[PDB]
């Protein structure tokens, strides 16, 4: 594979139809799934030149770990749905890539037995029912060993995926929630998890400069500025169009990550170059899982790592930090 | 029906092509037809996160009256052309619905059968010959119970539809303007309906900053910032393009509604987020009323109050109001 | 015909083909052709409503003359590749139209001949090799009773027409340039024709803000705001692009025209709005005379006479000088 | 030939597929490829008239010498990949024109034989292993009569081109980096150079403002702005898009090139009216060795020739100074 869509291809070939849709489906029209992807073609690093480059590292510290790329991979559920090894294999190719691999609270396989792969495993969590269920599991997961808590807040309740409704997609039976033998969450909620962990808690689906503000001010160690991959609200903003405004307005106080089309290496640049601290990818992961399992989401990661070397040193930095420095034109496409 | 799309494609198949022509059509190369789409799609809603949505309601209170949603249904002529049942039909559904329908100067049922059968009727004017003859229309109008005159202000005579004339459409003899046994409107038309009615007056076809002004200080309760579904000057700006600047130059001084082009609970709430009090919806609740009848529209209207609440939801916002204080951001499609 | 477009149509099917491509082409990439339709798809006016159109008139007065229409038929050279009456065909049906007719230095049938047919007929003229021949061309053209000299002043030489390059394309031996038995212009001209006729001298081919300027202290009595229909330079600007930038510049001093890519009474309506004295119309004048000869440019100027009293009622203006007070918004196609 | 495009389909026809596409390709998906043609394509040049044109010239002095006209052959390696004449027949015809001609340190002929056919040469200077090696390519261009080094500064090592991968690209056995029997580049690097010759270093593929600006303090007598025909990084920013704030911010410091997609005369036009003092060209002029050896490049020079004086003279452009000055204003395409 030289490309991630090269791997796309793969995975549209392997799966059965309706679950290439599950995974590669927005809400609504598709407006904003397809906006993710526009809006990064529109965006052109002005690369620097003629800089040290004997020492380039695409390592970051994030959330108190080394990082070996400027990147995690996103909360996906239920993985088994493309691979029978599902989470276990990604997480492990994660966790042999050095990047971080945030664990589902829709995984399906449990979340202990995920942590027990070992790497840098975060938690994703979705409110449930009450604050005392939805404590338990953040709980576990610390237990576990997770590192991070990805609270994410842009799932009052699902989005509606019209290819899911006309296909009438259902799990399978041998596909579970794992981790269970959900209510929306409110900036209470987030309080609640801040009170009862010492881990960063990271809110993911931020698009308003001022909830940006707010996380901050409501002690979050990071924010994920993001559409939710174009499946929540279909019309909402691209996460990489609000990026800049977000870092300028946060000014250090917390990690601003970003996801929505990251689809190689260059993407990262103009992530890292218009603010962000680190992306998500998610669905090539799953292209990747589909495609060949555990060694497929090596090779992906393997690609991205070269992808991400080759930009970084193509425009003068030695360091994902200097990455954040580069400036950036928009353009039409 | 999942979409509002679906519904076209019903319609499609079920018209008689030179009638899908009369609805679907505009004038002259159809530039703003096709622009009231394009609008839309370039906006984008930048949604909240994290607010209370345990009571969310999609009602408003519009010039005295409860309605269900933000939006009411447009006036279009002639609704036998698309179903047996024509108005009474549409009418029916809207009422069930909880949504104001608009009555028709050239309704192909008499504005008092359509007002009996309850709801919240609204009626549309189209200035007639003389003073006395509009005025005995409005009086009718109030009459039988209609609760707000919508004056349609953009017709001094009928733009150039070119499907029409290639067709060379005719009404079938079984469609009449059942309120009959047309001169321009002119601000003096509107003061003398305002002068001769209690019910607010509601100017359908602004686009001009300084028009919405002069409304509101010729003592309309309302505006409909419209382009006439591109049907009437071709290149007439959208009326979406035109709302926010409308609705700053109004201030308040009238319910500032839109139409043209809304096809999703989406794009509704991406109208109220320009500041809309409501919407207008035409084409396709003739597209379910061709497809399916009372039980079409009823459809229809049940999926966009789904969509409506999904989108306020998913973007934050627990009542209509709130949704106006939603921010945009202009993107490429 | 029912559009400018029909007749279009109807002029390819009976033109030889590489006729059409000397009507049709531009230079180069043809960029600049392209452009001229662009631009104007991309503006859209915002009418206004509710003003008295009981007197709406298209005419204007312009080089000391009523015209029906603010338009005039544009310099087009060799009419009678189009058809055998060539421009003795056109002329007539514009002066029965009430519309100025710009007679070519390059026409097929001597100025003396199409100046006899009445009307109101303008001189264009290309310099020629000496001072003395150019002068005296234009006094030939004011004794035939030539009420403007419409000097082109942006062809130095010609541009490279490539469609003609590889067609080979040459004039028929029965098509002549009936006006004779070229050097490029200067400043230094423009003087020279200006202090040798008391005919109002129209600059035809500016572009940039200070030739208008510049014309307008030489004496012009007005300019065209042209990139010659995309046939010279191949990247130079569109004309309707800079003319509001130029109305402003000469602040009133002379009459400032616009051409190409009119196809429409909507396009006249833009061109208006944008600050145009009046428009040229070149190509779709020899549509309509390959297609149908005089009957045929009758047909097309009556068609634009209808767009332009339609266009300008629709957007509220009972005069061209009411349109020009209309403001423009641009819009993406 | 009519155009430069011409060219191209005569050596898609001769060239197999993978050294068609070794010359076409950029690296990545190709963005900043096809994104120097996007950029050009917006530009509008704003023409001037009536100026005096009796002594049209499209020479320029640049590095000490006349050039014939304001463009060089831009480097481009192994060129006997072509046509077997490879390098001797571009600089043949390249001295017959007038327009200087850059030699590869990655030429598959030696630069001193590709010298020895005389004119104007330029040697390309890609940072070897050790700064003595680097110094003794550059003390041997200049011993041969080099007129100038230019410096590339953009490849610390060379882009990801897809096609390559995907073809499995080789260089033919008969096909050899001739100078021969790399490390990336730093400022160092440069000033090493700077202090070894007394000939002008020109820094080609700088495209940040501030790299700009150090390049002038750094002593260099031009820089090239270019993303090195997007083969570099993709998703780099085009040059013809930094260009204007490049040559403001150096305000006659040092010489301004570009180059990425320059395929007429109006595109040279185009590159002037931003502010470069010269264009190089690279593609075409292998489409031309392809097509048709020595003469196939000749013919393209005076096409190219021809193209810019008709350019120019339609623009008001006596000399490439006066095209410096013309605006331009960008449109949408
Ligand atoms: C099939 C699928 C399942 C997802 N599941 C979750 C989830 O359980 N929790 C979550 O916060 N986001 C979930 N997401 C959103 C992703 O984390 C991510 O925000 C989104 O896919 C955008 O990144 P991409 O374009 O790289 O796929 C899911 C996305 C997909 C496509
Ligand atoms: C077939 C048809 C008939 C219409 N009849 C009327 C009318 O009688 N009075 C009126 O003010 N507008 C009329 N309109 C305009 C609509 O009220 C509305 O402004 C327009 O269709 C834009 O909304 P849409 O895109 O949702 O259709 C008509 C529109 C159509 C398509
Ligand atoms: C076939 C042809 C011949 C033309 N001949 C002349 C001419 O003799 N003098 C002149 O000033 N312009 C000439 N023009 C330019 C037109 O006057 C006009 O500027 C241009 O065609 C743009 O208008 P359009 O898009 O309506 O065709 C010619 C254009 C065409 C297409
Ligand atoms: C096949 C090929 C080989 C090239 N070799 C070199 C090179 O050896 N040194 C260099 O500085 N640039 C090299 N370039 C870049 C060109 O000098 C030039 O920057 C680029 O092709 C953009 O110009 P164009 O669009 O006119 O081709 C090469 C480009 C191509 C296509």
């Amino acid at each position: 594979y030289v490309s991630l869509a090269d791997l796309e291809r793969a995975a549209r070939d392997v799966l059965p139809g309706e679950i290439f849709d599950f995974l590669a489906g927005g809400s609504g029209t598709e407006a904003s799934l397809v906006a993710n992807r526009t809006a990064l073609e529109r965006v052109f690093v002005i690369p620097r030149m003629l800089r040290d480059l004997t020492d380039v590292t695409t390592e970051i510290d994030i959330f108190g770990r080394r990082a070996a790329l400027p990147m995690a991979v996103a909360p996906v559920a239920y993985q088994r749905l493309f691979h029978p090894e599902g989470e276990l294999a990604v997480a492990r190719a994660a966790r042999d890539a050095g990047v971080p691999y945030t664990i589902c609270t829709l995984s399906s396989v449990s979340l202990e037995e995920i942590a027990a792969v070992g790497g840098r495993p975060w938690f994703q969590l979705y409110w449930l029912r009450d604050e005392k269920r939805s404590l338990d599991l953040v709980r576990r997961a610390e237990d576990a060993g997770c590192e991070a808590i990805v609270f994410t807040v842009d799932v009052p309740w699902m989005g509606r995926r019209l290819r899911d409704m006309r296909n009438g997609f259902a799990l399978p039976e041998w596909v579970t929630a794992a981790n269970f033998d959900f209510a929306p969450a409110t900036w209470e909620s987030v309080e609640a998890v801040r009170a009862h962990t010492d881990l960063p808690v990271v809110l993911k689906g931020i698009l308003a400069v001022e909830d940006a503000r707010r996380a901050v001010d409501a002690g979050a160690g990071g924010i994920v500025v993001s559409n939710h991959g174009g499946r929540q609200l279909d019309g909402a903003v691209p996460g990489i169009e609000m990026l800049g405004e977000i870092v300028a307005a946060v000014s250090g106080g917390c990690e601003v990550l970003v996801d929505g089309g990251i689809r190689s290496g260059g993407d990262v640049l103009k992530a890292t170059a218009l603010g962000a601290s680190a992306v998500l990818v998610g669905r090539p992961v799953m292209w990747a899982l589909a495609a060949a399992g555990q060694d497929g989401v090596r090779q992906l990661l393997e690609l991205l790592a070269e992808e991400v070397r080759d930009a970084m040193g193509l425009a003068g930095c030695e360091s994902v930090g200097a990455a954040r420095r580069l400036n950036t034109k928009l353009g039409v496409v």
